[PDB]
Protein backbone atom coordinates (compact mmCIF):
# COMPACT_ATOMS: atom_id res chain seq x y z
CA UNK A 1 0.00 0.00 0.00
CA UNK A 2 1.47 3.24 -1.03
CA UNK A 3 2.45 5.82 2.14
CA UNK A 4 -0.21 8.87 1.96
CA UNK A 5 0.18 12.68 2.52
CA UNK A 6 -1.89 14.88 5.15
CA UNK A 7 -3.63 17.62 3.48
CA UNK A 8 -6.91 19.26 4.60
CA UNK A 9 -9.90 21.38 2.83
CA UNK A 10 -11.84 23.84 4.38
CA UNK A 11 -14.96 24.96 2.99
CA UNK A 12 -17.19 27.75 4.75
CA UNK A 13 -20.93 26.92 4.34
CA UNK A 14 -23.67 29.10 5.52
CA UNK A 15 -27.24 29.02 5.41
CA UNK A 16 -27.57 29.92 1.44
CA UNK A 17 -24.27 30.24 0.06
CA UNK A 18 -21.03 28.63 0.32
CA UNK A 19 -17.30 29.83 -0.41
CA UNK A 20 -15.50 28.82 -2.90
CA UNK A 21 -11.83 29.49 -4.60
CA UNK A 22 -10.61 29.11 -7.80
CA UNK A 23 -7.66 27.70 -8.29
CA UNK A 24 -5.03 29.89 -9.98
CA UNK A 25 -2.52 28.01 -10.37
CA UNK A 26 -1.08 24.12 -9.12
CA UNK A 27 -3.11 21.17 -8.17
CA UNK A 28 -6.63 21.34 -9.59
CA UNK A 29 -6.27 24.77 -11.22
CA UNK A 30 -8.99 26.00 -13.16
CA UNK A 31 -11.22 24.73 -10.75
CA UNK A 32 -13.48 25.70 -7.88
CA UNK A 33 -12.61 24.75 -4.43
CA UNK A 34 -12.38 24.92 -0.43
CA UNK A 35 -9.30 26.11 0.86
CA UNK A 36 -6.66 23.87 2.07
CA UNK A 37 -3.02 22.30 1.46
CA UNK A 38 -0.22 20.09 2.89
CA UNK A 39 -0.53 19.67 7.30
CA UNK A 40 2.67 21.11 8.37
CA UNK A 41 4.75 19.24 10.83
CA UNK A 42 3.86 19.83 14.09
CA UNK A 43 0.47 20.93 13.66
CA UNK A 44 -2.51 19.19 14.18
CA UNK A 45 -5.08 18.42 10.99
CA UNK A 46 -7.53 21.06 12.13
CA UNK A 47 -5.31 23.86 13.05
CA UNK A 48 -3.68 23.09 9.84
CA UNK A 49 -6.82 24.14 8.05
CA UNK A 50 -7.53 26.76 10.14
CA UNK A 51 -3.88 28.25 9.11
CA UNK A 52 -4.69 27.27 5.19
CA UNK A 53 -8.13 28.95 5.42
CA UNK A 54 -6.45 32.00 6.47
CA UNK A 55 -3.56 31.50 4.71
CA UNK A 56 -5.66 31.65 0.77
CA UNK A 57 -8.80 33.24 1.69
CA UNK A 58 -7.60 35.34 4.88
CA UNK A 59 -10.53 34.27 6.81
CA UNK A 60 -9.88 33.22 10.59
CA UNK A 61 -11.93 31.07 12.60
CA UNK A 62 -11.41 30.16 15.89
CA UNK A 63 -12.78 26.45 15.10
CA UNK A 64 -14.00 24.01 12.54
CA UNK A 65 -15.85 20.93 12.49
CA UNK A 66 -14.32 17.74 10.73
CA UNK A 67 -16.90 16.22 8.94
CA UNK A 68 -15.42 14.28 6.09
CA UNK A 69 -12.29 12.18 4.69
CA UNK A 70 -11.17 11.50 1.23
CA UNK A 71 -8.15 9.24 0.20
CA UNK A 72 -7.17 10.28 -3.20
CA UNK A 73 -4.79 8.12 -5.72
CA UNK A 74 -3.76 9.17 -8.79
CA UNK A 75 -2.46 6.67 -11.46
CA UNK A 76 1.43 6.93 -11.36
CA UNK A 77 1.76 8.61 -8.65
CA UNK A 78 3.33 7.34 -5.96
CA UNK A 79 1.60 8.90 -2.84
CA UNK A 80 -2.46 9.14 -1.57
CA UNK A 81 -3.55 12.47 -0.81
CA UNK A 82 -5.46 12.29 2.40
CA UNK A 83 -7.63 15.02 2.56
CA UNK A 84 -9.67 15.61 5.91
CA UNK A 85 -12.73 17.68 4.95
CA UNK A 86 -13.78 20.47 7.55
CA UNK A 87 -16.45 23.06 7.71
CA UNK A 88 -17.51 25.87 9.39
CA UNK A 89 -20.85 28.46 9.48
CA UNK A 90 -19.07 31.36 11.65
CA UNK A 91 -16.14 33.34 9.80
CA UNK A 92 -14.54 36.55 10.79
CA UNK A 93 -13.78 39.27 7.81
CA UNK A 94 -13.55 38.99 4.14
CA UNK A 95 -11.73 36.83 1.80
CA UNK A 96 -8.91 38.47 -0.27
CA UNK A 97 -7.42 36.90 -3.38
CA UNK A 98 -4.43 35.12 -2.38
CA UNK A 99 -1.67 33.52 -5.02
CA UNK A 100 -3.17 30.25 -4.52
CA UNK A 101 -7.11 31.39 -4.96
CA UNK A 102 -9.95 33.75 -5.95
CA UNK A 103 -12.64 33.60 -3.64
CA UNK A 104 -16.47 33.40 -5.04
CA UNK A 105 -19.32 33.33 -2.85
CA UNK A 106 -22.26 30.58 -4.67
CA UNK A 107 -25.58 30.23 -3.74
CA UNK A 108 -26.53 26.42 -2.54
CA UNK A 109 -28.70 26.58 -5.82
CA UNK A 110 -25.37 27.08 -8.15
CA UNK A 111 -22.86 24.90 -6.49
CA UNK A 112 -20.52 24.87 -9.74
CA UNK A 113 -20.01 21.30 -10.09
CA UNK A 114 -19.36 21.43 -13.90
CA UNK A 115 -16.10 23.13 -12.63
CA UNK A 116 -15.31 21.54 -9.84
CA UNK A 117 -13.36 18.15 -9.57
CA UNK A 118 -15.48 15.27 -10.76
CA UNK A 119 -15.47 13.24 -7.13
CA UNK A 120 -17.29 16.64 -5.36
CA UNK A 121 -20.79 15.17 -7.35
CA UNK A 122 -20.88 12.45 -5.06
CA UNK A 123 -19.21 13.64 -1.11
CA UNK A 124 -20.81 17.24 -1.55
CA UNK A 125 -24.30 16.42 -1.17
CA UNK A 126 -23.20 14.68 1.46
CA UNK A 127 -21.60 17.01 3.60
CA UNK A 128 -24.87 19.60 2.33
CA UNK A 129 -27.23 17.08 4.28
CA UNK A 130 -24.86 17.15 7.20
CA UNK A 131 -23.76 13.71 7.16
CA UNK A 132 -20.56 12.56 7.74
CA UNK A 133 -18.52 10.83 5.15
CA UNK A 134 -15.23 8.85 4.24
CA UNK A 135 -14.16 8.27 0.37
CA UNK A 136 -11.92 7.34 -1.68
CA UNK A 137 -11.24 8.42 -5.61
CA UNK A 138 -8.46 6.81 -7.68
CA UNK A 139 -7.89 9.22 -10.80
CA UNK A 140 -6.60 8.79 -14.48
CA UNK A 141 -5.40 12.48 -14.86
CA UNK A 142 -7.90 15.36 -13.69
CA UNK A 143 -10.59 14.11 -15.68
CA UNK A 144 -11.21 10.30 -15.09
CA UNK A 145 -12.18 8.13 -12.09
CA UNK A 146 -11.22 4.63 -12.52
CA UNK A 147 -12.51 3.24 -8.98
CA UNK A 148 -13.96 4.80 -5.87
CA UNK A 149 -15.84 3.96 -2.45
CA UNK A 150 -18.02 6.24 -0.42
CA UNK A 151 -19.83 5.53 2.97
CA UNK A 152 -21.91 7.59 5.18
CA UNK A 153 -20.25 7.27 9.00
CA UNK A 154 -21.38 8.45 12.04
CA UNK A 155 -18.27 9.51 12.97
CA UNK A 156 -15.40 10.94 11.02
N1 LIG B 1 -12.87 19.23 -3.68
C1 LIG B 1 -11.79 18.46 -3.93
N2 LIG B 1 -10.63 18.82 -3.33
C2 LIG B 1 -9.50 18.11 -3.52
C3 LIG B 1 -9.52 17.00 -4.35
N3 LIG B 1 -8.28 16.46 -4.38
C4 LIG B 1 -7.56 17.25 -3.58
O1 LIG B 1 -6.32 17.05 -3.34
N4 LIG B 1 -8.27 18.24 -3.02
C5 LIG B 1 -7.87 19.36 -2.15
C6 LIG B 1 -7.01 19.08 -0.94
C7 LIG B 1 -6.27 20.40 -0.83
O2 LIG B 1 -7.18 21.40 -0.33
C8 LIG B 1 -5.98 20.75 -2.27
C9 LIG B 1 -4.67 20.16 -2.75
O3 LIG B 1 -3.65 20.80 -2.00
P1 LIG B 1 -2.66 21.85 -2.70
O4 LIG B 1 -1.89 21.16 -3.80
O5 LIG B 1 -3.45 23.10 -3.00
O6 LIG B 1 -1.69 22.07 -1.43
P2 LIG B 1 -0.76 23.34 -1.05
O7 LIG B 1 -1.62 24.59 -0.93
O8 LIG B 1 0.04 22.88 0.14
O9 LIG B 1 0.17 23.35 -2.38
P3 LIG B 1 1.27 24.42 -2.88
O10 LIG B 1 0.85 25.77 -2.35
O11 LIG B 1 2.56 23.88 -2.30
O12 LIG B 1 1.18 24.28 -4.38
O13 LIG B 1 -7.06 20.19 -3.01
C10 LIG B 1 -10.81 16.65 -5.00
O14 LIG B 1 -10.86 15.69 -5.76
N5 LIG B 1 -11.92 17.38 -4.75
NA1 LIG C 1 -1.94 26.43 0.53
NA1 LIG D 1 -3.82 24.90 -1.59
NA1 LIG E 1 -17.43 18.55 -12.19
Amino acid sequence: MKASRLYTLVLVLQPQRVLLGMKKRGFGAGRWNGFGGKVQEGETIEDGARRELQEESGLTVDALHKVGQIVFEFVGEPELMDVHVFCTDSIQGTPVESDEMRPCWFQLDQIPFKDMWPDDSYWFPLLLQKKKFHGYFKFQGQDTILDYTLREVDTV
